[PDB]
């Protein structure tokens, strides 16, 4: 499964990002992470294509509410990565 | 399936003012506050969409007289469960 | 005889402690507690009759300003039941 | 009852130096440290008004050679609600 | 000889990309991530010095295409207790 | 026992300081403390001579990785080191 991230400045934009992403059935919300400086990351998993479309939609929705700081898809995460994940 | 309303401010004082106006202005329940650093605080309420829209408008308007409002937003119908789309530890 | 919440928000803890002590000096106001949101921002919260809370928060802000930086000062008149209900969990 | 003294520094290293200088005289009690972010750390002591005045003078004097002093303050007669934030 | 490798970013997405690139590019183990606030995130790996050097270079390069890298560093370490210096 | 401190902007510089500190002298790592603004304080303990040598080395090493904000040695803490240290570091 692929990993998708949308990172915003502001939690309100992050929640909007999350809601837009989980709107399609084959995308799973992994969780939120806060790292300070107002930066909040929403993490999802699913088929690569679904995650690409999802993160694009999440960034698109979020940018109307607040600031998008990063948008990224990892099609094939290496397995150790699952330890830093929520 | 209940709507979510959010007001995000710089500073806690403006957030508490938002919260007070939000729950005073409509039939909404205060979900909680979240702090995300850089002095930013998000106030979250839930209820029927009409109440949440009215509450959030009220919250944003009141807060601006107290501090800086950074974001204002309503999600009328969350796709996932309301407890699912929210960050842990808020309620 | 309607209750109010009064807030003084400072950058720096010493100024907040000074605000709290100055506010509770009048036998008419109760200290609810302090809240931290990071970035050096500290909010001191009191409750009591509205008039008392206005005078208290004025006095608290004035005292705090001689010690450090005040970022916000605000009074919220509140409903009879559940006056502290809008407050963040942990104060 | 007892006086309250505070030395607030930018940096933990300076607060610890402040703390060590304050507890050097025997009738001064270290209440503790508080962190509020932005690098700000407050050292809080208690004792007789005079001991606390001399203690906070000394703590600030020591701290300022290590980092920046942001606040130095004595409350000779704290109202007894204040013991809640401490 | 054992070594600790670190990539420190402003932003989490860049850190996750660094972590993934590091364990993909060399024979290193992900120890974990640390947050210190202010948006600063440190990803830490472990392995032999050569591998860690390759991993952190690759991790830093990948992270820079996603967000901001603040520091990249390799610490060669003693035989025993290599992780002892790490935060809890 | 003496206390040594190196305070940096960034965790990477702090961990580098910690490594140089323990490698350069007979000092024990007490822990790390984060105080906001990206600031991290690394604290060690040992005899004054070791702590002095360690903190100098730690500061020098950290400066190659990031910015050092404070470097300080307390040869003789008045109260035992456990009393002046913040709760949660050790
Ligand atoms: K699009």
């Amino acid at each position: 499964e692929a990993l998708g991230m949308v990172e915003t400045k502001g939690l309100t934009a992050a929640i909007e990002a999350a809601d837009a992403m989980v709107a399609s059935a084959n995308v799973m919300l992994v969780g939120y992470e806060k790292i300070g400086h107002g930066l909040v990351t929403v993490i999802v998993r699913g088929d690569v294509g679904a995650v690409k479309a999802a993160t694009d939609a999440g960034a698109a929705a979020a940018r109307n509410v607040g600031e998008v700081k990063a948008v990224h898809v990892i099609p094939r995460p290496h397995t150790d990565v699952e330890k830093i994940l929520p």
